């Protein structure tokens, strides 16, 4: 039976697009671009560092990704600037229905499994006012790998004492849905972009950069096992779990 | 001393853009989009499968990435169509100065180390008429991992019997440059996109797709160790090696 609901953090509980005003105010006219590449390279670097066996925590990864992104524009800000701007990732706005969702899941164990470094996650959750909505906020850091490495998901049992079969893993990220399924969790994917809308957007004329990100990041990955469930929003989760087992 | 020059294949010896006319058929008006997302997802899938510990050779990866890409456009091609169109990757055009480069690099050992599956590389190299330019064409398939996993590079000493220090690794891919430096090779990066041109391109009003691919794929990655050498083209390597020794 499902004894725990484990949440992916970035893109799932928290909007990664919500760094837009900071990236934009900091560099006018370049906000949307930076927001997309920052996230894309943040992911790529987590995968590439882990696959090289050269781990560094998500805070270092987040700042490396930012430096690369600003670099593409011809900017070379010092470490102090990068650390300050990177704080934006610790202030992501939670999705409007995250709190209500977590409230309705109170009977079950509630947790986060994230690539985020310990201090990042704490700040992130505390600033969202969701600290009291979780029995555990788990960082992959202890394992010194990143998703979808199996060791990242092994932490769930270690911390909560529940078996993979008793876990419902929630994520808006294809790669993370694939990792959790591979490891043996039941998965609910959060799909906020309808496939039919993307298809039409991709042919609505000249393809914008924001649509590029969506095309790379907001779909199920073809190499990955399909999720057990797909909901359009977090608020649908409580009800999904009700009529589940 | 440099006893062998080991080349990255895709993007380095072979133009991944040269699938343009094949994709422009799979969907007139969208060949450029497909070309770019296909290559991007092809790379992501190689990283994610390996990191997940669920290897499938580059031929499956190539097809899965193509299916994903076409799927974003709303198409649902069958296996036969995918396998047929994916052949475009075994017909990539070598860069105009590749042959000359390889010739002038003899009698030094010359080899390919590529993510490509064995039959892909053989067909790709044979179509380009470069079979007699290489002492060995090495696929990572033997290790059942993908770059930048260290085992990928370990094959080089196994096949050529040269130590990492005796290898000059050539690649246009920042993640491959990073993995080879990580492993211990000396590395010559082929940088066909000037940083200053990209920076300005990203500032010139609306940002095109190819530009998005370029921003994501044609730079040195910030987490990676820098390459020992950077040249503009393959033809510059023979001279690099000479002035090097
Ligand atoms: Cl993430
Ligand atoms: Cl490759």
């Amino acid at each position: 039976m499902i004894k725990a609901v484990v949440f992916d953090a970035y893109g799932t509980l928290f909007d990664v697009q919500s760094v837009a005003d900071a990236t934009e105010r900091a560099y006018p006219g370049r906000g949307e671009y930076i927001t997309q590449v920052w996230r894309q390279k943040q992911l790529e670097y987590s995968w590439l560092r882990a696959l090289m066996g050269r781990y560094a925590d998500f805070w270092s990864v987040t700042r490396e990704a930012l430096a690369y992104t600003l670099g593409t524009l011809g900017l070379e800000p010092d470490e102090s600037f990068l650390a300050d701007m990177a704080q934006a990732y610790n202030r992501l706005t939670p999705y409007p229905d995250a709190a209500q969702c977590l409230a309705e899941l109170a009977p079950l164990k509630r947790a986060i499994l994230s690539n985020g470094a310990p201090d990042m996650l704490q700040a992130l959750v505390a600033n969202a006012g969701l600290t009291d909505s979780f029995d555990a906020v788990i960082s992959v850091d202890a394992k010194r790998v990143f998703k979808p490495h199996p060791d990242s998901y092994a932490l769930v049992e270690e911390v909560l004492g529940v078996t993979p079969a008793e876990v419902l893993f929630v994520s808006s990220n294809g790669f993370d849905v694939g990792g959790a399924k591979n490891f043996g969790f039941s998965v609910a994917r959060v799909a906020r972009l309808s496939q039919e809308a993307l298809a039409r957007e991709l042919v609505s004329g000249t393809i914008a950069p924001l649509t590029m990100f969506k095309a790379l990041r907001m779909r199920e990955e073809t190499y990955a096992e399909a999720p057990d469930f797909v909901v359009p929003a977090l608020g649908d989760l409580p009800r999904l779990v009700r009529g589940m087992a």
